[PDB]
């Protein structure tokens, strides 16, 4: 309460100029203080459940020893469309830790759903997120089928601040096992879809993981990162948009400019 928006800033003039809803929730993990914005609204994910599902595989592997070096084949017929990485193996297969990698490092569709498999679908996602005290996360539906972005319709959705808050209890609280949180930011770090989103208000010389999320409909895109300036606490902020019309466009630059206001309201001294 009494350390949320602390500090004013223009979200309402950005989402206007965007011509939709912009979702922000901050939150600085040494003192608490947030930066809050349409936090509590439903927000579709889109490829941002790819981080979620990539954390749901390694808590899995705290008790299934060798889960991560499995070998997994697959057929044509897996390969839904943007599968950067698996395509590249459709003849050799690859490992549950490699499909976990591509699946947040490239949003690669195929290997999502192949993962999504082993957990049991979205169900079984959405299970791992309740036990993590998550109760706003849903997944419903599968790739590409999850990202329609209806609005108004709550599947495949969350909010930005149930993200963030899972996204904190995973990279820096305990509900991976050290060497599993460790990984999961490890992959975040390695992301490559993100460059011109959350990273791009991030000063190059601090270290960034993040999850991006592209619906291709309604204006609907997002970005959730963690952040680590140096010398002081990380920062985790979740930055999600929606837009009233099926041809509105999305903006990464929307998304970049929403992280800097963050930035700015929780004053930690950026760009």
């Amino acid at each position: 309460h009494m350390l949320t928006n602390l500090v004013a800033e223009p979200f309402a003039k950005l989402e206007q100029d965007f011509g939709g809803s912009i979702g922000v929730y901050a939150m600085d993990t040494g003192s608490g203080a947030t930066v809050s914005y349409r936090a509590e609204e439903r927000f579709p994910l889109c490829s941002s459940f790819k981080g979620f599902l990539a954390a749901a595989v390694l808590a899995r592997s705290q008790q299934q020893a060798g889960l991560l070096d499995t070998p997994i084949r697959y057929g044509k017929n897996a390969l839904v469309p943007w599968s950067p990485i698996s395509e590249k193996y459709l003849t050799t297969g690859m490992t549950v830790a490699e499909l976990s990698a591509a699946a947040v490092q490239y949003s690669d569709n195929a290997a999502a759903n192949l993962l999504l498999k082993e957990l049991g679908g979205p169900a079984g996602l959405t299970a791992f997120m309740r036990s993590i005290g998550d109760t706003t996360f849903r997944l419903d539906r599968w790739e590409l089928e999850l990202n329609s972005a209806i609005p108004g319709d709550a599947r495949d959705t969350s909010s930005p601040r149930a993200v963030t808050e899972s996204l904190q209890k995973l990279t820096l609280g305990s509900a991976l096992a050290a060497p599993q949180r460790q990984q999961f930011v490890d992959w975040l770090k390695g992301n490559t879809t993100g460059n011109h989103r959350i990273r791009a208000a991030v000063p190059a010389d601090w270290a960034v993981g993040d999850k991006t999320g592209t619906c291709g409909v309604y204006g609907t895109a997002n970005d959730y990162a963690v952040v680590w300036p140096t010398g002081r606490a990380p920062i985790v902020l979740a930055v999600y948009t929606r837009a009233p019309n099926k041809d509105d466009k999305h903006s990464e630059a929307v998304i970049a400019a929403a992280a800097r206001l963050a930035l700015e309201g929780l004053g930690v001294n950026g760009q």
